[PDB]
């Protein structure tokens, strides 16, 4: 029951890899401590292999089978449709990895006959063959962080023609089933504001609240063949077309449960018997599995009136305190239960009695005041990684723009507003590139977004108050200011000064550019403009934005 077996062939790169922060003429205006920032590369892939490779034991009790029967009961109410090849093709990202069979993402997206014809052959093969393990590629991810050095994460993915096939059979299921099965507990159904609202309401719903986040050690690697078969049995509860049932059975047997790993040079690297990081079911399967194990462990631990919020492998529980010493014991039992279910902890969970101090999905609730003076809750996070990534994107073009996703998700925040908007607006102004659509990711799915649509996008997701928050909490202010020291980023007084300039330049452009100046930087000027509902915002087609998680799933919306 080892998570992985290995040949000793190396995990190899596709192109040359950069680990040090690329530097240009714009770098110093953002950050001076260039050595704090790095990108992971295949050079550390061996250290990751070590970490992810382990024996899994699972003991499954009555609480577990009880939760699952309940889940399947809910799953039986889902009706899900097959996608046409064409619909599946339009969900493929433009920069998704090319097929080994002589076509790429551009070909799939164009609906070309070489691509489409191959995808059809892959589909027919899935219908006819439910046993032969499907080939996959293993790679080291190149990802950017600030020190305190992580080894590269691994991505494991099947060929392009198989990914399109997954969309056909499962895209509707993974999009629909988790909310139905999990209700209010399914995290990816919420905008950041809706998330805050859920955590706040939930917290307020207990006489003596206590909460904790649960950090599973390498979750993908803890996921067993049992876990995967269990997920498939949930999928099959849906009302599906016969071809869909057969294709799902096949993908589960041939791909999801495990398979051979091939490097970029075509050498056999070993064998996977755990969650593949790069398949469509990655987010939905982790969420369901995490929910099943956690819900059962809550029963084993006898947590009182617990409420969970789950996003893939990210788990937060809020419940009724039974006192400081009883809570610590409860959490021990919870952790023992999760371990038996093959989800042992990284850092062991600790009970928290302040909502603002609970971190889940790398984020926490904080408090600011709106234009009326009223305390308002909002979602923030520690800015270190958004800024390290922003430093990289200042000097390099990337397929996915972190800074843009961060402005979108963290728009009400002190640091997104003063640092991210100012800095990137400055850059795009200077290159007359305000009108250029850029790719970014939200809950794993990729979106092409025009920076000039940011006021409307923001109003529609966070509301007009995102443009007027002030008097941030001493705790938030100081985490930001402490992040700026560590990175060597100019202090906020500098950013305020720069934003006034950026604001004036944007206004001078007229049109959408002036809207960005008006709405995004009103915080920067003492003589404040009247911020009214933007007409275009109500016309914005933001369906499928905050519906499901697609991390690893090769989705383009
Ligand atoms: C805590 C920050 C410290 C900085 C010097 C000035 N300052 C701001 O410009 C500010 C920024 C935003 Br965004 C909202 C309200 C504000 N008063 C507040
Ligand atoms: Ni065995
Ligand atoms: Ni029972």
């Amino acid at each position: 029951h080892m998570s992985y077996t290995w040949t000793g062939a190396l995990i190899t790169p596709c192109a040359a890899e950069e680990s040090k922060l690329p530097i240009n003429a714009l770098s110093n205006s953002l950050l001076r401590h260039h050595n704090m920032v790095y990108a992971t590369t295949s050079r550390s892939a061996g250290l990751r292999q070590k970490k992810v490779t382990f024996d899994r034991l699972q003991v499954l009790d009555d609480h577990y089978r009880d939760v699952l029967k309940e889940m399947k009961a809910k799953a039986s109410t889902v009706k899900a449709k097959l996608l046409s090849v064409e619909e599946a093709c339009k969900l493929t990202p433009p920069h998704s990895a090319k097929s080994k069979f002589g076509y790429g993402a551009k070909d799939v997206r164009n609906l070309s006959s070489k691509a489409v014809n191959h995808i059809h052959s892959v589909w027919k093969d899935l219908l006819e063959d439910t046993v032969t393990p499907i080939d996959t590629t293993i790679m080291a991810k190149n990802e950017v962080f600030c020190v305190q050095r992580k080894p590269a994460r691994l991505i494991v993915f099947p060929d392009l023609g198989v990914r399109v096939c997954e969309k056909m059979a499962l895209y509707d299921v993974v999009s629909t089933l988790p909310q139905v099965v999990m209700g209010s507990s399914y995290g990816f159904q919420y905008s950041p504001g809706q998330r805050v609202e859920f955590l706040v309401n939930t917290w307020k719903s207990k006489k003596n609240p206590m909460g904790f986040s649960y950090d599973t050690r390498c979750f993908d690697s803890t996921v067993t063949e049992n876990d995967i078969r269990v997920e498939e049995s949930i999928y099959q509860c849906c009302d599906l077309a016969p071809e869909a049932r057969q294709a799902i059975k096949s993908l589960t047997e041939r791909l999801y449960i495990g398979g051979p790993l091939t490097n970029s040079k075509g050498q056999n690297c070993g064998y996977r018997r755990c969650r593949a990081s790069g398949v469509l079911t990655t987010s939905c399967g982790n969420t369901l599995t995490c929910y099943l194990k956690a819900s059962a462990a809550c029963r084993a631990a006898k947590l009182q009136d617990c409420t969970m919020l789950v996003n893939g492998d990210d788990l937060v529980v809020i419940c009724e305190s039974a006192g400081t010493q009883e809570d610590a014991a409860s959490l021990r039992v919870f952790t023992e239960a999760m371990t038996r279910y093959s989800a042992p902890p990284g850092d062991p969970p600790q009970p928290e009695y302040d909502l603002e101090l609970i971190t889940s999905c790398s984020s926490n609730v904080s408090v600011a005041h709106d234009a009326s003076g009223k305390r308002v809750y909002y979602l923030t996070r520690d800015p270190t990684t958004p800024l390290a990534r922003a430093a990289w994107e200042t000097a390099r073009h990337t397929p996915v723009n972190s800074w843009l996703g961060n402005i979108i998700m963290y728009a009400p925040t002190l640091w997104a507003r003063m640092i991210l908007m100012t800095h990137f607006f400055s850059i795009l102004l200077a290159q007359e590139q305000l009108e250029k659509a850029l790719d970014c990711q939200i809950y794993g799915a990729c979106y092409s977004i025009e920076p000039l649509d940011l006021p409307q996008i923001i109003e529609r997701l966070h509301g007009l108050s995102a443009f007027s928050l002030h008097s941030y909490s001493p705790g938030e202010i100081n985490r930001v200011a402490s992040c700026l020291r560590k990175l060597g980023v100019p202090p906020l007084r500098v950013w305020r000064h720069r934003a006034r300039s950026v604001r004036a330049r944007l206004l001078s452009q007229g049109g959408r550019a002036a809207t960005c100046g008006k709405y995004l930087f009103n915080w920067a000027v003492k003589t404040k403009l009247k911020l009214t509902p933007i007409p275009a915002a109500s016309r914005l087609d933001l369906s499928g934005w905050f519906v499901a998680g697609y991390s690893g799933g090769d989705i383009y919306h």
